[PDB]
Formats: C-alpha cells, sequence, structure tokens
C-alpha cells in the first residue's frame, strides 16, 4: 500500500461505524497527474485504537481489494500509520451504500434496477471467482453506489463492492453469530471453512436485500436463534416481489459444493 502521510489528510464528518471501525469523510492533498495540486474527496476508515491488534487482517482486507484492478471494485488509494493511527484511504462514493439506499429509495426502485444491480454484484463475483480470491463479507451494507440510474438518458446505476474489513476467520464468535444469514453455515461451523463457496452463499444474502426495500433478513432473531435457523435447515422468505427468490435460495444451498458458480449465476440472470 501506498504510505500517505497524516499531514495530507483532514477528517471531516463521521459517517459511522463498522466492526472494530469508525468512518469518516475526508480530504486528500495531492500532487496528481501532470504535476497538479488536488483536493480530493476520501473515505477514512480507521480502525479503533483499542483493537490495534486486528491492524494485520484490517489491512489485509484492503490488500485483498487491490490484488486486482476492476471497474466493480472499489479504489484504495494508500493507508497512513502515522503515529497511532490505522486509517485506509478509499474513493469516496457520493451516493454511499446500498443498504441505505435501498431504504431510501425504496419507493422508486423497481425490478429492472435490482436486476442491473444483480448483474453488477454477479459480475464482480465472477471476476473475484475467476481469480480464486475469497471477499468473505458480500453484503448490502458493502456495495457502493457510484452513479444513479437516469432513464432520461437510458444510463443504468452502477455499483461497486467495496472491502469486507477485518475477516470472520479472527473475529469473536458473537460477532459472526449475530452476522447470520451473511455468514454461511459451515463457517459457524467452524470460520476456517471460509472459501469460494462462501461468497456465493452471501451473494445470495445481498440479493434477498436487494430485493427487500431495506429490510435485514432474520434482524427479529437474537443470536441464539440465528443459531437455530441454521440447525433447522431454514431458508429465508422469498421477498414481496419474489422475481431472484430462487436464485437467492439456490443460492443459499446448505451444501457449499453444489452453490452454483458465478458463471451459471449470470446466465440465470440474464435469462429474465
Ligand atoms: N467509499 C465510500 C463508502 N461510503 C460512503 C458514504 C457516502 C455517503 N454519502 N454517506 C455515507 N454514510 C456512510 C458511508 C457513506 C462514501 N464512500
Amino acid at each position: 500500500f501506498h504510505k500517505i502521510r497524516n499531514e495530507d489528510l483532514i477528517f471531516n464528518e463521521s459517517l459511522g461505524q463498522g466492526t472494530f471501525t469508525k468512518i469518516f469523510k475526508g480530504v486528500r492533498r495531492e500532487v496528481g497527474d501532470y504535476g497538479q495540486l488536488h483536493e480530493t474527496e476520501v473515505l477514512l476508515k480507521v480502525l479503533d485504537k483499542a483493537h490495534r491488534n486486528y491492524s494485520e487482517s484490517f489491512f489485509e482486507a484492503a490488500s485483498m481489494m487491490s490484488k486486482l484492478s476492476h471497474k466493480h471494485l472499489v479504489l484504495n488509494y494508500g493507508v497512513c500509520v502515522c503515529g497511532d493511527e490505522n486509517i485506509l484511504v478509499q474513493e469516496f462514493v457520493k451516493f454511499g451504500s446500498l443498504d441505505t439506499y435501498l431504504k431510501k429509495n425504496k419507493n422508486c426502485i423497481n425490478i429492472l434496477w435490482k436486476l442491473e444491480v444483480a448483474k453488477q454484484l454477479a459480475a464482480a463475483m465472477h471476476f473475484l471467482e475467476e481469480n480464486t480470491l475469497i471477499h468473505g463479507n458480500v453484503c448490502a451494507k458493502n456495495i457502493l453506489l457510484i452513479r444513479e440510474e437516469d432513464r432520461k438518458t437510458g444510463n443504468p446505476p452502477f455499483i461497486k463492492l467495496s472491502d469486507p474489513g477485518i475477516s470472520i476467520t479472527v473475529l469473536p464468535k458473537d460477532i459472526l453469530q449475530e452476522r447470520i444469514p451473511w455468514v454461511p453455515p459451515e463457517c459457524i461451523e467452524n470460520p476456517k471453512n471460509l472459501n469460494l463457496a462462501t461468497d456465493k452463499w452471501s451473494f445470495g444474502t445481498t440479493l434477498w436485500e436487494i430485493c427487500s426495500g431495506g429490510d435485514k433478513p432474520l434482524s427479529a432473531l437474537d443470536s441464539q436463534r440465528k443459531l437455530q435457523f441454521y440447525e433447522d435447515r431454514h431458508q429465508l422468505p422469498a421477498p414481496k416481489a419474489a422475481e431472484l427468490a430462487n436464485l437467492i435460495n439456490n443460492c443459499m444451498d446448505y451444501e457449499p459444493d453444489h452453490r452454483p458458480s458465478f458463471r451459471a449465476i449470470i446466465r440465470d440472470l440474464n435469462s429474465l
């Protein structure tokens, strides 16, 4: 990772919190192409000082995202590890993450919008699958909206997949259980089972989010009941707009080896 000095970063408003992290809007002062000076809007993702012992996994997450370059993967600009800070500096995405956007625009997101976003996410995951690169935390909170749909010019929405954060292979068990049903059953059994099939399950859960208007699946269940949901081999209810429900359930297969390739997922989406 490129090293960015603290002096070149300005922290502005808080945008929220993640697992052992806090996120801010900020500005990066930099020399850009042709030697021009720029003040660039950035997302600043800060590891909590109390959780400094996760710094390797925290940065390994971003390192994953920058191993490869792709139009549907968030851009990491660098890191700031001056002083006692562990900061990831990322591109600033004006419209934020899809969990919020789906709730706020629930009245005007239709089947075609959801299909286009699902296709784009499946394209990103196919690229990761072809490169045998595990993401490990696919969810609507980690999908960023670069561009809104503009029917007046035909333009579809455009999304990117953000970094997974600290890996489920190192997080406390209680956090993994709270993350059912994004974390697949085999990873609740043994977080070391994380592998490419993990991301097919979580893609199903994310498609359920995209079809459910801001709702979080199983949010009414406490952690014990989420565990028992897996023990009883239940599936998520179909979204009211159920066009993708069979794909959701085929991806959320309790047998990891039976989950379909992202090539097959893409062919299924193109059939609709
Ligand atoms: N790479 C990223 C990631 N998230 C945002 C973002 C934008 C916004 N308008 N509100 C937000 N609220 C929380 C996060 C966020 C921006 N850029």
